[PDB]
């Protein structure tokens, strides 16, 4: 399949608003319009999001209808043993981190998936069928990587599960309030500026029971869950830039453009761990996350090519399952 992509529109914020800083981005169903502070340029997306004002209850609804839209089907594609990722992409301040994590008060796409995770094997688990949820969260900071949930680490490229961070914590939890407070703890680990990448990382282990035979089998899930440095434009930025080549070069192949164009997975910490999610087996959707407001009209154009170009990103995803997962099926 192909990527997926979604553009939220943060609202129009106290400064934009007491200032009076030109509006300059609508949505239109599926599509963003950029106007001009000549001609206005309009993108089409998978999905877009828009918020009316920044009332308790338009953020109640933004994020509920993220989830409904990104989280519920990434949950499902776990569960159904894919491999899944979501990315935020954009410049600082436009709501990367709001829509990954969220706030205490309006929790985000990650708080929400933790949640929906448990409540779905706590409700699923039976006698033929039991699950193991083990989380992982790490940043990338000037091309290192730091295990956010341990009080440095490098990447290794393994030669049938991909690419991983050799020595990471890899914690079994039991409930939402295990992964909780390790997100807790993370969240405060975090190195703070917008120049750092977070990674957090779910692996649902699905053991299938035939109890007439007494065979199992594992179907595994796992979730990369993505809050990208912010897109504003050496060694500190690589793995931003390198995506945008990667993202681009993806984007030519996915077109029929450069059947083998040199994509730089391996010239960064960043892309070389996302190889599968861009373009390997991966259900993957970006959301690339803009401002609305005049000053921010490069950016924001910026931002929405980018993410224009990943929607043509060809994905192979299949089901991760042991030979007798497959067959316990029926
Ligand atoms: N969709 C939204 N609805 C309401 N408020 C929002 C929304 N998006 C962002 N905000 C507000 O804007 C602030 C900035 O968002 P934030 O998610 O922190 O940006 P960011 O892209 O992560 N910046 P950075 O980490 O530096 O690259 C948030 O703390 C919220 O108060
Ligand atoms: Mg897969
Ligand atoms: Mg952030």
């Amino acid at each position: 399949s192909k990527v997926k992509v979604a553009v939220r529109v943060r609202p129009m914020n106290r400064r934009e608003i007491d200032l009076h800083t030109k509006c300059v981005v609508d949505v239109e169903a599926n599509k963003v319009i950029l106007n001009p502070i000549g001609q206005p340029k309009i993108f089409a997306y998978d999905h877009c999001f828009w918020s009316m004002d920044e009332s308790v209850r338009e953020k109640y609804a933004g994020q509920d209808d993220v989830f409904k839209c990104l989280g519920e089907n990434i949950l499902q594609n776990a569960f159904d043993g894919y491999n899944a990722c979501i990315f935020a992409y954009g410049q600082t301040g436009s709501g990367k981190s709001y829509t990954m994590m969220g706030t205490a008060d309006q929790p985000g796409l990650i708080p929400r998936l933790c949640s929906g995770l448990f409540e779905r094997t706590q409700k699923e688990e039976n006698e033929e069928q039991s699950f193991k949820v083990e989380v992982s969260y790490m940043e990338i900071y000037n091309e290192k990587v730091r295990d956010l949930l341990d009080p440095t680490l490098k990447v290794r490229e393994h030669s049938v599960l991909g690419p991983y961070v050799d020595g990471l914590s890899k914690l079994a939890v039991t409930s939402y309030k295990d992964i909780e407070s390790l997100m807790s703890e993370g969240n405060k680990s975090r190195t703070e500026s917008s120049r750092s990448h977070a990674v957090f990382k779910i692996t649902l282990t699905h053991t299938l029971y035939d109890v007439k035979s007494g065979t199992s089998g594992e179907k595994v899930g796992k979730l990369s869950l993505v809050d990208l440095a912010g897109s504003e434009r050496s060694n500190i930025n690589k793995s931003l830039t390198t995506l945008g080549l990667v993202i681009s070069a993806l984007a030519d192949q996915g077109a029929g453009k450069n059947k083998n164009k040199f994509v730089p997975y391996r010239d960064s910490v960043l892309t070389w761990l996302l190889k599968d999610s861009l373009g390997g087996n991966s259900k993957t959707a970006m959301v690339a996350t803009v401002s609305p407001a005049a000053d921010n009209y490069d950016e924001t154009l910026s931002t929405l090519r980018y993410a224009d170009r990943a929607k043509h990103i060809i994905n192979h995803a299949v089901v991760n399952e042991d030979p007798n997962a497959r067959i316990i099926r029926d």
